[PDB]
């Protein structure tokens, strides 16, 4: 009878992230989630490209929990009546049972309560993993985001001071293996069992054809951009379930990063690009000193470019021309530096 | 004239290890091992594909050594006369002429006697190099295991305190790749030399057939699981000479993970998944919490279910419903939370 | 009005590195810097494949600039009339306007000139950023190169020792995507506008078909390869701007290696492979202990020896038999050896 205080969460979708303390005085609790699986379509780039996805609340990548150590976890998830298959629960970030996955299997039409305990510190994946071949497949069709359990006196910089995060996001990576005909063309399909057998034969040559942020090629970029202002220190939660990455805050760094996630060992100091290594989470914070826009990528630059994977930061403030300035705008090339220039060539 | 002891090993198959101590008052030795090159046809998957490996010992991976930091390593290196091409090694735990591989090249019918002086501690790879594009084809053939150095008084946290294992194994994955014909079924040889061309074509393109631990698809499974207790301390060793890989044991942690292999470094904690960087080995202690099965997977999910990488623990004891409890078995989702359950579609 | 003395610095080709120091104890200057972009036809193998690189100062990859933290760097940027399309530059180390690159667009016949403040230390990646898709066909056409931001204290081993370098080598390596007919052999073509369509399809799959180091095949190895003496500390500097790389020094190790790049973290010690994180620069840090000749390659022994990522070290000196010695020279496998190396089949 575990006797401790009960705490309901309210989700929200990425990449924003539900209330929540960084150091805390409370004690622990149970702190209660619902996550509710939907297999659904989902447009995923900018050419109207469609998926049979399936996710945990309706986007890709799930939701961020955030808890505290020592907190318990009790997850209700849920399987509506109108999905087609099973599907459980696996997080990294539990002890026992397959990370929860053996003991959270559920049929459409059928929910599920798992506790556990928050006995380590990071920011972890949780994803679906119904067995077999089921497991690769359920999370590159998007089931899988992250939970953050953090200190009670919330993050350190691992050399005895506090680190406070002004806003946080979210960014969930998705690798996505979509059937294409012989001329190339993307294939759709009526419903996830339809696509498994031509999405696995993509599965298994390792390239995926999409690789995205909060689930579709733009989701963060234009009206849905990230904001900020100059002088905030922001945490950047990344993951990946299945597949590397390598992030970059194009104009930025990262102050402080965690590239394995987990706030038991010291952050990483001034980094350029960081790597999560697949199935895992990561995090980075960065306090802005400059405004405008801002590329957030995976620094495969091919896939930052060309299967999606580009999300911007909006910041707001004024321009520090110490840190940076164009001393000269464009002009035209001195003929008296002809000679010395052709040493460059 | 080295005039210190002689000391035999006797090595043993992986994913065991021959009998060794982690802290030794012993003094430096002349560490004496042999190694016999093994060209052999091999079953790498459960459909029961075959392939033309080249091992050291009759085994992939080779099997591990360990050593001390100071001692000498003296390898005989054999190539049987029933083979059929030159072969080598290269220990990336010793300092000159290739790691060995300028000094061990030898023919069928011969066999040379290398010494190395083990002044770098960690885990390392080493593998067969002969030359050119022979070096890849050879280690992806299966010519490549690992060597584990251990500081005189063992493991320690790189804080000041001891860690000791109870129990070791080694994990050496592999990547293969395997010709396929124009229907896609696997080819098959009479020699290694006969599979070669079409094997070089198939590696051009960096995509392998299979991922295997031990050798091959449900190596470790099954009958074949390894086994340990609740409370027992594991150190996994793993290795991957040619490719990346993202250890994770499902349902625990790496306690204090090596991720680049080397002991003068301090550990991480805690982590969920880890990196081999390929062409190394790394190291993961863990203290089972939990009975049950685990999985060891690299966290390519699909390289773990679909292309051979999972490897499953047998863990005996009693199960902590503190760390982890199923609340409720699955029910039925009440009719009272249906408006409730439609903001999270 | 930024009030600090002048100092120009001359660029020269990699590997090699301008003249610099390690510590110093010049106060801030502005560091006056040129890059001038050549778009060139160049080989990339040894079977003499050409291709439309695009190319800061006439190489791949650009040259290594080094400053000392906080220097101000001043940088003209120039694009040739002779050349075809708009470039920039985006610096790794700088702060805002996407690197610098949203301040140095410049059309052919044009130049401009940025500074930023070098406010991070460690080794960064610069390279060409347009906008969009020719982010990454610019950056793999070959417009990539690195800057060096030294402590004004010189290096140190994170645990309060100084380090210095007798020799610094900067290897920059380069994934390149080079279209093919339908026969497979490699096409040519007339402009890099040209090649374009052809090339964005083989990056869309990301399998690069050549890995180079100096940008071609074989171009460290012969008469280029690098020169060592026994005794010295030499700092390899390795980028890659686009895809990760795993190096490894064979016959060597990585004394300290800081394999994120960043000096204000304590390197690693005693590596015997590392991993550069596609979009970074790290470097390493060893003493050679034995003469002869060292391959330093990436550990996909695939790209090393059938893409072209290998380079020699040629290392005078004399050898060391207590560190490494052929004890027995090959010969005959003793008849009296048969029954026991059976047991190794
Ligand atoms: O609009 C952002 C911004 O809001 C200020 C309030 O004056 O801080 C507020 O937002 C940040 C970013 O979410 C939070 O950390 C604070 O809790 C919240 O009060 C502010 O500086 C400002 O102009
Ligand atoms: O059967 C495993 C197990 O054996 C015990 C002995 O009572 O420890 C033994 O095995 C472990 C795992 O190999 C080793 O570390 C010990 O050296 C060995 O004595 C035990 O607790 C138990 O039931
Ligand atoms: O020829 C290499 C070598 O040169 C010595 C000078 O006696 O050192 C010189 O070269 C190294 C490697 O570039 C530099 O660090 C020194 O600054 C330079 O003086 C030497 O030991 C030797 O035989
Ligand atoms: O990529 C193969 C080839 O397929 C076509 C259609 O025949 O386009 C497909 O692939 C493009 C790259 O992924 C996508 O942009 C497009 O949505 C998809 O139809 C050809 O245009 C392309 O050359
Ligand atoms: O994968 C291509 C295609 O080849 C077939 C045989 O024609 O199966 C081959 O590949 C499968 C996936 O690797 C293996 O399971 C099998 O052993 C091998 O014959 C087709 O079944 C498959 O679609
Ligand atoms: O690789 C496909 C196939 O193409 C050929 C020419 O038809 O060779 C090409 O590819 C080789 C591997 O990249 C290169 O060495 C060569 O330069 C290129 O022409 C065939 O020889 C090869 O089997
Ligand atoms: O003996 C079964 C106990 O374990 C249960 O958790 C799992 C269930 O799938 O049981 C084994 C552990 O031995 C599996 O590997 C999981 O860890 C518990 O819920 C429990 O009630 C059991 O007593
Ligand atoms: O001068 C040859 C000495 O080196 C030998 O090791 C290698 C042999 O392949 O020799 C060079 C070093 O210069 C190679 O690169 C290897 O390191 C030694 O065995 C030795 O006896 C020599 O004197
Ligand atoms: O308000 C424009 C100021 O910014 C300029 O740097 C960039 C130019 O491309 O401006 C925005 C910042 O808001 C871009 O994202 C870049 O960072 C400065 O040169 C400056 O003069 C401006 O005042
Ligand atoms: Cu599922
Ligand atoms: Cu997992
Ligand atoms: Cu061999
Ligand atoms: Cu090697
Ligand atoms: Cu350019
Ligand atoms: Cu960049």
């Amino acid at each position: 009878d575990l006797k401790l205080p009960r705490q309901r969460v309210d989700l929200v979708a990425p990449p924003f992230v539900h209330v929540h303390e960084q150091a805390t005085k409370q004690g622990p609790k149970i702190m209660e989630f619902k996550l509710v699986v939907q297999e659904k379509k989902m447009v995923i780039d900018e050419k109207g490209t469609t998926f049979q996805a399936m996710t945990f609340n309706g986007s890709m990548p799930g939701p961020l929990m955030v808890v505290h150590e020592g907190d318990y976890v009790e997850v209700t998830l849920v399987n509506p009546a109108t999905n087609t298959m099973p599907h459980n629960i696996d997080f990294h970030s539990a002890t026992g049972a397959l990370g929860g996955g053996a003991l959270t299997l559920i049929n459409p039409g059928e929910q599920v309560v798992l506790r556990w305990k928050a006995t380590r510190t990071g920011v972890f994946v949780y994803h679906c993993a119904p067995g077999g071949p089921m497991i690769p497949w359920h999370v590159v069709s998007g089931m899988n985001g992250a939970v953050m359990v953090l200190p009670r006196d919330g993050l350190n910089d691992g050399h005895g001071h506090s680190l406070r995060y002004d806003r946080i996001y979210y960014i969930g990576e998705q690798d996505l293996y979509v059937p294409r005909d012989e001329k190339g063309n993307f294939k759709s399909y009526d419903s996830p069992g339809e696509a498994y057998s031509d999405t696995e034969e993509v599965m298994r040559k390792l390239t995926p054809t999409h690789v995205v942020f909060n689930g579709k090629a733009g989701a963060l970029t234009g009206k849905n951009a990230l904001n900020a202002n100059v002088g905030e220190n922001v945490l950047i939660v990344h993951s990946q379930a299945n597949r590397d990455s390598r992030p970059h805050l194009i104009g930025g760094h990262g102050d402080y990063v965690w590239e394995t996630g987990k706030f038991s060992n010291a952050p990483e100091t001034g980094l350029e690009t960081w790597f999560i290594r697949g199935g895992s989470a990561g995090a980075a914070l960065y306090k802005f000193l400059q405004p405008g826009i801002y590329a957030y990528v995976t620094h495969n630059l091919i896939e930052a470019a060309n299967l999606g994977a580009t999300a911007h930061f909006k910041v707001e403030g004024k321009w520090n021309d110490d840190l940076m300035t164009q001393v000269k705008a464009p002009a035209d090339i001195p003929t008296g530096s002809t000679n010395e220039n052709l040493y460059f060539q």
